[PDB]
């Protein structure tokens, strides 16, 4: 495990790209790679990664923050230094069927029974293949199969990197939300999986198609209370466990919470009762985002302002509850125990000091 944790450490300090987030989402394409082939790599040593090296620092391989498959099996197919790595293991887990390594799986399968079948084995190379294979009619319907499929409760990992090649390859999404809606919660499901794996363009984009592009939304609100809340809860944890990342996580928050269509579900989420208040993490994640010090931040005023008008709306919704929202709020912020907080530290003040300012 130490050893397999130093490979992915060397792995990704390899990665250099100008824009930050973009090289972000590719320390986390390998941190995905690596999943998928730590055994072939286990056993390795620094003079056998130099080929990953050569592989990775070209920016052939990199299509944006996700990996082009098909020039990497190539990569991985060349015995200029060794591949240390199987070609035969590689090709068939890159589905070259021609140039098979020779000297499983991979036989000849349609493209549909392959599509169906590399999905339940969640072969993300294997589905991207018969993707192509597929005839264009069958391939928004299969797609869409594939979505509804593994939008499912009991998911794992894996499946994101799948349901993202799905959604960027529906050419009418409007379709697929409303196939989705039909599932218990099987939009919600779709948007967490795919924030949970950091993949927030294609949230984006969705959020975008689905809440910003018209007057029309059979319920207006795709979305819940819970989904609602929940999708900002998640979106809280995830900017505080990549910290790099964390200007696309506020600006989906924003999106999100800030929407039009969702503004009844916004004051509710800042009604304070009971001693809480649904914004807790979230209000609370921003706060401790925006005091870390581990990072060099650009736009720290940018975030304090971010939470000033939070606190700013939360008071003018519930003018006689915002006593109570600050006790809520300063108590939360001294047991909570999250990622990014430095410990010995009282977070509590912080947020005393923000309260202050709003009243002047």
């Amino acid at each position: 495990t130490k050893r397999q944790a130093e490979v992915l450490k060397k792995l990704q300090d390899v990665i250099k790209h100008t824009d930050r987030d973009i090289a972000a989402g590719r320390k986390l394409a390998i941190k995905r790679w690596v999943e998928t082939y730590i055994e072939y790599i286990k056993l390795f040593k620094d003079d056998k990664l130099e080929f990953l090296y050569n592989v990775f620092r070209d920016e052939g391989c990199w299509l944006g923050t996700r990996l082009n498959n098909t020039v990497l099996g190539q990569k991985l197919t060349e015995e200029e230094i060794d591949n240390p790595l199987p070609r035969y293991g590689m090709a068939s887990r890159y589905c070259i069927t021609g140039k098979i390594g020779d000297f499983d799986f991979w036989k000849k399968y349609d493209a549909v029974e392959g599509f169906d079948s590399t999905v339940k084995l969640k072969w993300s190379e294997g589905v991207e293949y018969f993707y192509n294979q597929l005839e264009e009619k069958d391939k928004e319907k299969k797609l869409t199969e594939a979505i509804v499929a593994l939008s499912r409760p009991q998911s794992v990992k894996r499946d994101a990197p799948i349901l993202d090649f799905c959604v960027r390859n529906i050419g009418d999404k409007d379709t697929l939300l409303q196939k989705l809606l039909q599932k218990d919660k099987g939009v919600y499901f779709l948007l967490a999986e795919l924030i949970e794996s950091c993949f927030f363009d294609t949230v984006h984009d969705l959020v975008q198609c689905w809440c910003y592009k018209g007057v029309s939304a059979c319920s207006d609100k795709i979305f819940s209370q819970q989904d609602y809340e929940l999708f900002l809860y998640s979106l809280s944890n995830v900017m505080l466990k990549n910290p790099e990342l964390s200007v696309q996580a506020r600006s989906l928050i924003m999106e999100i919470w800030k929407c039009e269509r969702f503004a009844e579900y916004r004051e509710t989420s800042v009604n304070t009762s009971n001693y809480t208040v649904p914004i807790k993490s979230v209000l609370g994640g921003l706060i401790i985002n925006w005091k870390r010090e581990d990072v060099c931040k650009p736009d720290r005023e940018i975030e304090k302002e971010e939470i000033l008008d939070m606190i700013s709306f939360a008071k003018g919704c519930f003018p006689e509850k915002f006593d109570l929202f600050k006790e809520v709020m300063i108590e939360n912020l001294r047991i909570c125990g999250r990622e990014g907080k430095r410990k010995g530290v009282d977070y509590g003040k912080f947020a005393e000091e923000l309260f202050l300012q709003l009243e002047k």
